[PDB]
């Protein structure tokens, strides 16, 4: 931190209290809210800032170094051969990919096989000259249980399926159950502290990501406050997925409301914030008995397409 310039070891000391020692949060930061600090002045701020943006050489990048950014980002498989195809490689780190779905589709299913999947180290995709061993080594999860559907059993059975240790996943993964939408961004916050604290946070676990908000402004004569509120928390979510180069899963409600993207009639809640957020968008159907059928129909590079799997005693499979 007193590499920054305008640091010393006295606002070095007030940087970590405040929460600030990673390079990238203070690149990131404004000079207001490090004004907030005690003896940090709007100068000092400023500068320091205009340093870390430096240091970590954030400016104009053009030819083989547009690459090389790409180059950054990992991928974490879902044990789904079509899924981790329509992915083109798997569940993308610094994004945030939505499942959203009718009940029993499989959103929850999905994201206790990531927390799984994410202590298989064959299963994140990675190029070692863009992301190092070390990066990716001794991967956490933080699973945000919104309804109280966690179920360790199941994190368990996934994991023998798998010829993991399921214990080794339940200690890897920290759990905390949200009862509204104020623990809920608060929880999403907080996971920088897990990592101030030595915790490699690779997979970020939101579900679900709208219940509680719907639940709270119910009159729609409050949407607007919803819409405002759930825009913080989905801002919180991305800058998370970047900075940590983490990936960011969340899983989505549908309503009666149509919105045909072919046979349909149904639509993700949480509106429009939501849409423009949401880097990855899913829309997650039931087949025959386990079979199931993800539909990306939102992505920036990739086309629309489905694919078909299964849900079994051992998690997602095919
Ligand atoms: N141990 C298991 N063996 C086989 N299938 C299972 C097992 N556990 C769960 N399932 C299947 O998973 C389905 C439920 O998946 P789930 O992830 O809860 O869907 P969901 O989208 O999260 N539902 P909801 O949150 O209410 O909208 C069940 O109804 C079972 O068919
Ligand atoms: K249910
Ligand atoms: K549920
Ligand atoms: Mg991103
Ligand atoms: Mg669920």
């Amino acid at each position: 931190l007193t590499d920054l310039p305008g640091v010393g070891p006295s606002t070095a000391e007030k940087l970590v209290e405040a929460g600030y020692i990673d390079f990238m949060k203070i690149a990131t930061a404004t000079v207001g809210e490090l004004t907030d600090i005690e003896g940090i002045s709007e100068k000092a701020a400023a500068k320091m800032i205009m340093g870390a943006r430096d240091l970590c050489d954030l400016g104009f990048k053009s030819g083989i170094d547009l690459l090389k950014q790409r180059s950054t980002v990992w991928k974490l498989s879902t044990s789904s051969s079509e899924l981790d195809s329509v992915l083109g490689g798997g569940l993308e780190s610094q994004s945030v990919t939505e499942f959203a779905g009718v009940f029993g589709s499989g959103k929850t299913q999905i994201m206790h096989q990531s927390c799984v999947n994410l202590q298989n180290p064959e299963f994140l995709f990675y190029d070692e000259e863009a992301v190092s061993k070390g990066e990716v080594a001794q991967p956490k999860a933080v699973y945000i249980d919104t309804e109280g559907t966690f179920r360790p059993e199941r994190i368990m059975q996934m994991a023998e399926h798998a010829g993991i240790d399921g214990q080794t996943v339940l200690d890897n993964t920290f759990v905390a159950r949200a009862y509204n939408s104020d623990m809920q961004m608060l929880f999403a916050e907080k996971i920088e502290d897990l990592i101030q604290e030595g915790n490699n946070i690779k997979l970020v676990v939101i579900d679900s990501l709208t219940s509680t908000f719907r639940n709270e402004y119910t009159g729609r004569g409050k949407l607007a406050e919803r819409q405002q509120k759930l825009g913080r928390h989905m801002a919180t979510l991305n800058k998370l997925a970047d900075l940590f180069n983490c990936v960011v899963l969340v899983t989505n409600q549908v309503s009666a409301k149509p919105d045909a993207f072919f046979g349909m009639a149904e639509q993700a809640i949480g509106g429009h914030i939501v849409g423009h957020a949401a880097t990855f968008r899913f829309f997650v159907r039931k087949g025959k008995g386990d079979k199931r059928v993800a539909k990306l129909y939102d992505s920036p590079h990739l086309p629309d397409a489905e694919a078909i799997f299964r849900i079994t005693e051992k998690g997602i499979q095919d």
